[PDB]
């Protein structure tokens, strides 16, 4: 517990860029593209006002649009006075992707007709299309294959704050390592992470902060609406707070919390606000219909475990299953609790060969282990019941391919 | 039950089956077959022939078929064992774990087909565990499968019965003949014995 984040103090004029999001679209052969800006203001409605929106190769600026507020007619009562929509076109634009980073900066500028600043937000952009097709899930048109890993925000001396430094060896690591996607295991990270994997090009699953596995069964409370409204706010803020980050190419409802009525109409939500990207979620059975991928935790590629209301198939066999047609991505595999991985290659050599079994996300990242003192200072790594803490689930909490201090098992 | 149309030896193999002019010959071959055998229930699906490529000519009459008698679903491995000719993913001899890319008409896994993006019908092998001498080695693996996998729905084996012929020695003595044991050349010699059973009925 505790003020565990960052705190800050932000001033913002009165009349001021409350809100903006960030679309771009692509040509059958991506060798055009459209930038699509929708940019909303708070503040005293003037006929004078305008926004321009600028993007930025490097020191080049590629592109530009201006205008007034007003955005189109959307129903019998109008349009939104304090809002407009700006469309560039790029021409072959650089893709981002994980293996080619490429970005761009947009600056948002919000000022008078005639010239006079009032302020600028700014983002940086990966011109990418994420998009399910006939079963596989496309990157820029190709099937991507998914190398992941899930990650909490953890650190031994520090326990739940994430400084850059820590994040920035943990994407290395990773990167070194061969893994090409990263999910956020089970809530929205520290902000900071979304721009390191924007930079140094990392595939990520913005998971809402929503787990109730205690609760029985688990789908208690996801399928009570009394409950909707707090769960809607874990997933609407997500959403609003990360959509314009390239990075970030999937959206997950949260974990664990079986499936309910709730998750269904979140995952609409989602849908309706943002069709860039695939939403999934694993809860009930890993297939419902509030998920866009078959994403089961700990399917096995050959074994089928038919455990009642919710079977975990052989990842082969689950693909075939009369009607289905969505591709499958684990959303935690190859448990690295201690000395572990065996059968890791078999999940590769299935990976490799369908076409629709595009990867997974190893389960985990770094061991939570926590760094204790003896008697003589000496310090020690500890895990579950360690602090008097009970009941409590021993080491099972370390889970890691790294130990928590980033030392490789 | 199969029309009675097998192009194989033709190159390419769609060589007449792919040719309008040829259509008439083929239509025959369906068609009488269909007014034959319609009323018998034993008869669940209608085949188009086989190993003769993939041509238009299957199209047209796979047509012709379902519009007359939507009974019963049509198959046809020609051309790659999933064309738009048939109702069933219907190979020769696919593997149950084992990828052969032959371009043009590979013969995936059978667990791997039913998966392939946008595939969704059932599948049946028209032919497999290729029964020749001493052979059914791996059967196993195909039951396993097919009892794992609700599209996989089994197959027909290849084959029945050895195709040897009696002759006679000197002796008067009666002998189990093959392929170019009757002067004839060019001829595939044991070729013609992939049966479960011999040619007088003992099993193998
Ligand atoms: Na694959
Ligand atoms: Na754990
Ligand atoms: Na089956
Ligand atoms: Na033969």
């Amino acid at each position: 517990s505790g003020i565990f984040r960052d705190v800050s103090l932000l001033h913002k004029p009165t009349t001021q860029i409350s809100d903006f999001h960030v679309a771009t679209r692509f040509n059958d052969d991506f060798s055009r593209a459209v930038l699509e800006a929708e940019v909303q203001m708070c503040g005293e409605l003037r006929d004078y006002l305008r926004v321009t929106v600028s993007l930025w190769q490097g020191e080049t600026q590629v592109a530009s649009g201006t205008a007034p507020f007003g955005g189109e007619i959307i129903d019998e009562r109008g349009g939104y006075a304090d809002r407009v929509t700006l469309r560039l076109n790029v021409e072959n634009p650089k893709l981002w992707s994980a293996e080619i980073p490429n970005l761009y900066r947009a600056v948002v500028e919000l000022h008078t007709a005639d010239g006079t600043l009032i302020e600028a937000e700014a983002c940086d952009v990966g011109f990418r299309e994420v998009r399910i097709e006939n079963g596989l899930l496309l990157l820029n048109g190709k099937p991507l294959l998914i190398r992941g890993v899930n990650r909490h925000e953890h650190h031994p001396l520090h326990g739940q704050v994430m400084d850059e430094q820590t994040m920035v060896q943990d994407i290395l690591l990773m990167k070194q390592n061969n893994f090409n996607a990263v999910r956020c295991s089970h809530y929205p990270n520290h902000p900071l992470w979304y721009t390191l994997c924007d930079r140094y090009g990392l595939y990520v699953v913005d998971e809402a902060n929503i787990e109730t596995h205690g609760m029985v069964p688990m789908n208690r409370l996801t399928d009570d609406p009394r409950w909707l409204p707090a769960m809607s706010e874990r997933v609407t803020r997500m959403v609003q707070r990360d959509r314009n980050h390239p990075s970030v190419i999937i959206w997950s409802l949260g974990n664990e919390s079986g499936h309910g009525a709730n998750h269904d109409a979140l995952y609409r939500w989602i849908k309706s606000v943002d069709p860039s990207r695939p939403v999934q979620y694993e809860g009930g059975g890993a297939d419902t219909t509030a998920t866009d991928i078959i994403c089961p935790m700990y399917a096995r590629v050959d074994e089928d475990q038919p455990f009642p209301a919710v079977p975990k198939w052989s990842i082969k066999k689950w693909l075939s299953l009369p009607g289905e047609t969505r591709p499958l991505i684990l959303c935690e595999y190859a448990h690295a609790m201690g000395n572990s991985l065996g059968g890791f290659a078999k999940y590769w050599q299935a990976f490799r060969q369908y076409p629709r079994l595009q990867g997974g996300f190893v389960w985990d990242w770094v061991d939570q282990s926590l760094i204790k003192y003896d008697e003589n200072g000496n310090p020690w790594s500890a895990y579950g019941g360690d602090f008097g803490d009970t009941p409590n689930d021993r080491q099972f909490c370390m889970n890691g391919l790294v130990f928590a201090d980033r030392t490789p098992h």
